[PDB]
């Protein structure tokens, strides 16, 4: 699979216990060779600048797929921070956990199986999770919104909460874009940037939550 390739070639590339050569490994292979949808390293870099920012002890990501945003992410965690990962697809799953186990990362990582709408209700409940102080949505577009709305319902977000979002220029997720920027619950800011291994314009929305009206 595409995947066994990538993580393949970070194992004889990349130097373990390093995240920084991991992703540089993992870029360099997708741009070089197979596309894939990782989120890169022009949207990663500001990524990068809003962890750094929020020092959030507790993030959920939603689609994990190689590991490269949990890498992204984590190597920036402060110690005892803890990642919480969703990834439906049992075999991105085990390629993340390789890639995470790589990085020396897998301390500050756990990988949830199963599908976000499944896992999200159950977070405080099999997770030991209050609120969340930080969520990254990157899974299938459609999704966005649903699981938005559902980590609200689930209680899961708190006032500052911050949502980061990838792809909502392209693919897009209009609806999501739609309702975060409308709703006083939101504040939304965008930062343009470009979609993965290519010139096409893309970019992050980060939405922090307000609470209920
Ligand atoms: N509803 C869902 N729940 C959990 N995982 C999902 C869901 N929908 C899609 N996924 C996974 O989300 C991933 C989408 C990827 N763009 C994630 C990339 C990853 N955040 C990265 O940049 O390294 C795929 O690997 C999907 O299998
Ligand atoms: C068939 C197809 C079409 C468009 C893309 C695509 O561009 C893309 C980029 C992402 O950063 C991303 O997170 C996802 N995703 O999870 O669906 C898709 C990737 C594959
Ligand atoms: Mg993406």
């Amino acid at each position: 699979t595409k995947e066994q390739r990538i993580l393949r070639y970070v194992q004889q590339n990349a130097k373990p216990g390093d995240p920084q050569s991991v992703l540089e490994a993992i870029d360099t292979y997708c741009t070089q060779k197979e596309w894939a949808m990782n989120v890169g390293d022009a949207k990663g870099q500001i990524m990068d600048a809003v962890i750094r920012e929020y020092s959030p002890s507790l993030v959920l990501e939603l689609g994990a797929y190689c590991g490269y945003s949990a890498v992204r992410m984590a190597r920036l965690l402060q110690p005892g921070a803890r990642l919480l990962t969703m990834e439906m697809n049992p075999d991105y799953a085990a390629i993340t956990q390789q890639m995470l186990n790589f990085a020396g990362l897998q301390d500050k990582v756990t990988i949830l199986n199963g599908a976000s709408q499944d896992l999200i209700p159950q977070l405080k409940k099999k997770y030991d999770v209050d609120t969340l102080d930080m969520v990254f949505l990157d899974h299938w577009k459609d999704r966005y919104l649903p699981d938005t709305l559902l980590l609200e319902k689930c209680g899961l977000l708190r006032k500052g909460t911050v949502l980061l979002a990838d792809n909502v220029i392209v693919p897009g997720t209009p609806d999501f874009l739609a309702y975060v920027r409308g709703s006083s619950s939101f504040e939304c800011t965008h930062y343009s940037s470009y979609l993965e291994y290519m010139k096409v314009v893309d970019g992050l929305e980060k939405a922090i939550y307000q609470g209920p009206s």
